[PDB]
C-alpha cells in the first residue's frame, strides 16, 4: 500500500508538474542505500521534493513536501510516514500555513491515510493556482524559510534507516527545507 500510494503520488507530480534536477541532490539518489530523491515544479510551485528510502533488507519511509512559489501565501504540503514493514510507527500530514482558504480546506487507517494524501495532492496543485499574487516576496521568503528552520531540526529516523551520518547532515541542510535567496 506505501509503494501504492507512492506510484499514484508519482503519476500526479508527473500530470501537473516538471521534474527538474536540483544541484546536490545527485549525492543522495543511492540505489545501494535505497535512497531516492526526485524534486518537481512549476509556475506555482516552486518546490516539489519525493524522498523515499528503500530498505527493506528492513524499514520503509518516504517524505513529500510542497512549497509555493514566492508570491503565493499559500500553507506547505506535508506528508511523512515512517512504517517499513508490519507496522506503521510514525505519520503526518497537513497542508502547514496566518488565516488561508487552502488550510480550512482539508490495515485500514493506511488505506484511507493513503488516499486521502494523493487525494489531497491532487487537490493541492489545483487549489493553491488560485493564490498567485496575493503576498508580497519579502514575506513569503520568510514565511517559508522560517518553517525550513524550525522541521530542518529526523536525524533519528535517517539513522534509523541505516543512511551514513555525513550524508545524514548534507542532504539535512542542503536539499531537504533549502533556504530560498
Amino acid at each position: 500500500r506505501l509503494i501504492k500510494w507512492k506510484d499514484e503520488t508519482i503519476e500526479v507530480l508527473n500530470n501537473n508538474l516538471v521534474e527538474y534536477n536540483e544541484p546536490g541532490m545527485e549525492r543522495f539518489n543511492n540505489e545501494k542505500l535505497g535512497w531516492v530523491n526526485r524534486t518537481w515544479n512549476n509556475r506555482y510551485i516552486r518546490r516539489a521534493h519525493l524522498d523515499v528510502v528503500d530498505v527493506r533488507e528492513g524499514l520503509w519511509m518516504a517524505h513529500l513536501c510542497l512549497f509555493p512559489m514566492l508570491t503565493n501565501g499559500g500553507p506547505i504540503y506535508g506528508f511523512d510516514i515512517i512504517a517499513g514493514e508490519k507496522k506503521v510507527t510514525g505519520a503526518f500530514h497537513d497542508f502547514s500555513p496566518k488565516d488561508h482558504p487552502l488550510t480550512k480546506w482539508f490495515e485500514d487507517e493506511l488505506n484511507k491515510i493513503c488516499t486521502m494524501a494523493v487525494s489531497n495532492l491532487n487537490n493541492y496543485i489545483d487549489k493553491i493556482r488560485n493564490h498567485e499574487g496575493e503576498a508580497e516576496m519579502a514575506d513569503v521568503i520568510k514565511a517559508q524559510n522560517y518553517y525550513s528552520e524550525h522541521q530542518q531540526k529526523t536525524p533519528r529516523v535517517m539513522q534509523s534507516l541505516g543512511l551514513p551520518e555525513e550524508d545524514i547532515k548534507l542532504f539535512c541542510s542542503d536539499n531537504l527545507f533549502p533556504f530560498v535567496s
